[PDB]
């Protein structure tokens, strides 16, 4: 029910924080903010608009969507666009 960071809480406020993401990262920034993510601006670490999870260390093939649901299941962003059979 609680969203975290009201201020990322659409998907363009969101995209606009991937601004200085390093290219060598090999995941996109509109995947991550689509599934949530914002950048806090420094390496590669994102948080969580809604639950507050932060995920770090990117990796090559790596799904943002897959990734939310491995570390943080009991969002309730994640559980709303993905349903509770994809957590
Ligand atoms: C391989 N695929 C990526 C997406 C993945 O699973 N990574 C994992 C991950 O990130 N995990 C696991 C759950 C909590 C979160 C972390 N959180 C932290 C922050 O300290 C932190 C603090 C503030 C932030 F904004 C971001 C992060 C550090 S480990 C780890 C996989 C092993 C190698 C380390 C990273
Ligand atoms: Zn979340």
């Amino acid at each position: 029910e609680f969203i975290s960071n009201l201020s990322m809480q659409t998907h363009a406020a969101r995209m606009r924080t991937f601004m200085y993401w390093p290219s060598s990262v090999p995941v996109q920034p509109e995947q991550l903010a689509s599934a949530g993510f914002y950048y806090v601006g420094r390496n590669d670490d994102v948080k969580c608009f809604c639950c507050d999870g932060g995920l770090r260390c990117w990796e090559s093939g790596d799904d943002p969507w897959v990734e939310h649901a491995k570390w943080f299941p009991r969002c309730e962003f994640l559980i709303r666009m993905k349903g509770q059979e994809f957590v």
